[PDB]
């Protein structure tokens, strides 16, 4: 099992919907990854902020092993003993009345849109099937037909058939645009990411989230905050929106909600929106299973108990300050919050972000390019200062070797 054979096996038998970086990973622990050759790598992608707590965190692994021997799935046709405990825990932690559990982020987004439409028809009084949902340009919340229907990325939706009606798109970080869009009374919700991760970690101006909250409240529009990637202490707070002390109507969570051990996602909102969905009107087979509930409880407990948010804040300050010392000769921009950061490099004929990531892999650091000039830096939140500093040294060497 060399790296080449693993690549060839995936190429021969698997679909070609991805072009991963040529690394064949076989072990993971905390912040480190090991390939089949035994090489050691710094993980600076964190599986898209899903292993914020580190790879194979002992407390989450123990919870999964304890639950797997007793009960893993009953389906929602009956009750299990774990779901209610997790629901109470999460609802108290994030200060919302109810949580609707799902498995993946796309499912939470679909649930959020369904909630928005049902609330618009039943509570707001919009005439049926005229309800609109507004999204921000550069948004990403998955690859379902509805999700790509709201994407501004041509690779996401080009050639994928007719698209879901009722979706409007406005520029990100543009309060006047949202105000103008909300003049349509048929708007039911505005869905937005506090920081657009897939777009290249674009950070809105301070006060943007406050303005969005005020505009949504003024025009009775549901504020949907997609914190699947930004939430759970990655940006330095429990939710990135806590930076502006803003309370969205709906909160989406996922990925790091399980520490990478299980597909678990959640839709958090109060009774006045959640109870528009009557029994038998929405659900999922694996949504709310006891195994995922135990895993999510363990994952959130290690986040709270290890103060990963505060460490993320301090270490992100250091990371951005060090990355800004990089010459504008190569690094055109540095941006981010907490340990969700990105650098935009000057792409030329000589080099691009793909080559930078290849050389970073050669030097023991794993990162992925998302635009051809944008490189993501997102190590697990359990990093210590010295590990971060030596990772920064690796990044400096790779950058200044071109
Ligand atoms: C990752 C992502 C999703 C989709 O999550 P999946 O589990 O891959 O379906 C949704 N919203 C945001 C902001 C994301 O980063």
């Amino acid at each position: 099992p060399t790296s080449d054979d693993i690549f060839e096996r995936e190429y021969k038998y698997g679909a070609h919907n991805y072009h991963p970086l040529p690394v064949a990973l076989e072990r993971g622990k905390g912040i480190y990854l090991w390939d089949v050759e035994g090489r050691k790598y710094f993980d600076f992608l964190s599986s898209y902020s899903a292993v914020n707590q580190g790879h194979c965190h002992p407390k989450i692994v123990n919870a999964l092993k304890s639950q797997v021997d007793k009960l893993t799935l009953t389906s929602r046709a009956f009750y299990n003993n774990v779901l209610g405990e997790y629901e109470e825990y999460i609802t108290k932690l994030f200060n919302y009345h109810k949580v609707l559990p799902m498995n993946t982020g796309v499912e939470a987004g679909e649930t959020a849109c369904k909630l928005a439409r049902k609330w618009g028809y039943t509570v707001k009084g919009i005439q049926k099937y005229k309800a609109k949902i507004v999204f921000a340009a550069g948004n990403f919340w998955g690859r379902t037909l509805s999700a790509i229907s709201s994407s501004t990325d041509p690779t996401s939706y080009d050639g994928f058939g007719p698209f879901m009606p009722g979706f409007d798109i406005i520029p990100y970080n543009d309060l006047p645009a949202l105000e103008r869009a909300l003049q349509d009374p048929n708007v039911a919700a505005f869905m937005v990411e506090p920081i657009q991760g897939e777009a290249g970690v674009v950070v809105p101006d301070p006060g943007y989230l406050m303005g969005v909250r005020e505009l949504c409240t003024r025009h009775q529009v549901l504020f949907i905050a997609d914190e699947i990637q930004t939430g759970l202490a990655r940006t330095g707070r429990w939710l990135a929106v806590d930076y502006e002390n803003v309370r969205p109507d709906i909160v989406l969570l996922g990925k790091a909600l399980s520490g990478g051990l299980y597909p678990v996602s959640a839709v958090l909102c109060d009774d006045d929106i959640m109870l528009t969905i009557k029994p038998g009107e929405h659900g999922s087979t694996y949504g709310g299973n006891p195994l995922g509930c135990r895993v999510a409880i363990a994952a959130l407990e290690v986040l709270e108990e290890e103060n990963l948010a505060e460490n993320a804040d301090k270490l992100g300050i250091i990371l951005r300050n060090e990355l800004m010392k990089l010459p504008s000769d190569v690094v055109t921009a540095v941006r981010g919050k907490g340990l969700l950061n990105a650098i935009v490099i000057k792409e030329t004929k000589d080099w691009d972000a793909w080559k930078v990531c290849l050389r970073l892999r050669d030097n023991g650091l794993l990162a992925k390019p998302t635009h051809g000039d944008i490189i993501r830096f997102a190590p697990p939140l359990v990093i210590k200062e010295d590990e971060l500093r030596e990772s920064i040294e690796i990044i400096n060497k790779t950058i200044l070797s071109f």
